C-alpha cells in the first residue's frame, strides 16, 4: 500500500535495468522514496526482470507489469497481477493477442515502441519509449521528470532531443483496453 510497484520483463540488452533505473531516478529527483535494482540469470538476451517500488505517500505483486519483448508474454509473466492493474506491453498486435498469451482480463495497453525508437532513436532498443508509454498509464511521475532525467544521461542536443521525441510519442501512442 505504501509504495507503487512496477515489475518490467525483458531480455537483456533491451534496457529494461536502465529504464527503471531512470523512471526510479526520475522519483529521486521528486523527493519520493525509491528502489530499483535487477533478477538476472546468464548469455546475452537471456530473459530477466527489474523492478521499481516508488512511494506514494522480489516484486510478487505489481500494479503493473511491463513487457518489453512480446516474445516473452506467457501466464507466468503475469503472476501477482491485481485485476485491477495495468499489463503493458511492446507489440504491434491487439488486445486479444496479449489476452492469450497470458491470461490477463485487467487493463491492457500496447504500443509499439520498437519502431517509435528506430524512428526517432535509429534503433531498435524499445525501452525510452516504454517508459513515456508506462508515464502515460499510471501517471506515476510527470514526464518532465524523464526529460530532464534524459537530459542529463547525455553528448550534443540532436540525441538529446531524439532520445525525448522518442519518451513524448511512447507517452501519446500508446493504447489502451480500458
Amino acid at each position: 500500500k505504501k509504495y507503487f510497484e512496477i515489475r518490467w520483463h525483458g531480455r537483456a540488452g533491451q534496457g529494461a535495468k536502465s529504464a527503471s533505473q531512470m523512471l526510479a531516478e526520475a522519483a529521486l529527483e521528486a523527493g519520493k522514496y525509491v528502489q530499483a535494482f535487477p533478477e538476472y540469470g546468464a548469455r546475452t538476451g537471456a530473459p530477466m526482470r527489474a523492478f521499481n517500488r516508488i512511494g506514494d505517500e522480489a516484486v510478487e505483486n505489481p500494479d503493473v507489469v511491463v513487457v518489453i519483448d512480446e516474445t516473452l508474454l506467457s501466464p507466468a509473466i503475469v503472476e501477482g497481477l491485481s485485476e485491477d492493474g495495468i499489463l503493458l506491453v511492446n507489440t504491434v498486435k491487439d488486445f486479444e493477442f496479449v489476452r492469450k498469451k497470458t491470461g490477463f482480463n485487467g487493463k491492457i495497453c500496447v504500443v509499439d515502441a520498437t519502431d517509435i525508437a528506430l524512428q526517432e532513436i535509429k534503433r531498435g532498443i524499445p525501452n525510452t519509449p516504454m517508459l513515456g508509454a508506462l508515464v502515460r498509464v499510471t501517471g506515476i511521475v510527470p514526464l518532465e521528470a524523464i526529460e530532464k532525467r534524459i537530459e542529463k544521461m547525455f553528448f550534443p542536443q540532436e540525441v538529446i532531443d531524439a532520445n525525448k521525441r522518442a519518451l513524448r510519442r511512447g507517452y501519446e501512442e500508446v493504447k489502451c483496453s480500458e
